[PDB]
């Protein structure tokens, strides 16, 4: 049950994602199926997968806090913060691109859960 996982690439990865602008967050929130009812804040993790699966390893992550791992190197990540406003539909977004090291919780090797707290800033 690897479920997690694709649960997680489908709320936090984006491989080429091109413009990371507004329009950017607007469309990826709706088509990744996270505006019924509209998430608050959620970031997206660009680049390439096998990168961010390494962070369950010494390859690519250290222990952090109590149950979770922090990436050794930077990604590209782009956050989307609803602007306003209501939890429904149309659902408006800033989007605020970044570069730095991850936090996830890993499961059987895998990504299944990445925090937020990093990116609310
Ligand atoms: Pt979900
Ligand atoms: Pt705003
Ligand atoms: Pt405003």
């Amino acid at each position: 049950d690897n479920s997690r996982y694709t649960h997680f690439l489908t709320q936090h990865y984006d491989a080429k994602p091109q413009g990371r602008d507004d329009r950017y967050c607007e469309s990826i929130m709706r088509r990744r199926g996270l505006t019924s009812p509209c998430k608050d804040i959620n970031t997206f993790i660009h680049g390439n997968k096998r990168s961010i699966k390494a962070i369950c390893e010494n390859k690519n992550g250290n222990p952090h806090r109590e149950n979770l791992r922090i990436s050794k190197s930077s990604f590209q990540v782009t956050t989307c913060k609803l602007h306003g406003g209501s939890p429904w539909p149309p659902c408006q977004y800033r989007a605020t691109a970044g570069f730095r090291n991850v936090v996830v919780a890993c499961e059987n090797g895998l990504p299944v859960h990445l925090d937020q707290s990093i990116f609310r800033r």
